[PDB]
């Protein structure tokens, strides 16, 4: 239960959709597809984070 502190976060990406943007907390990857959660902690999907191009916070990944 961290917001400030990557720790139960470690990447937290960016994404607009042509205006909104917002984050998108990210924990692995699987490949070329990383693994990323929902505004809550909900299970996990996969998303390509490539796409994130804004920023991000993934270093340990990285």
């Amino acid at each position: 239960g961290s917001t400030f502190g990557p720790k139960d976060i470690k990447c937290e990406a960016y994404y607009m959709q042509d205006h909104v943007k917002y984050k998108a907390n990210v924990f692995d990857r699987k490949g070329d597809m990383f693994l990323v959660s929902p505004i809550m902690a909900y299970g996990s999907f996969w998303a390509p984070v490539s796409y994130f191009t804004e920023g991000n916070t993934c270093e340990g990944v990285f």
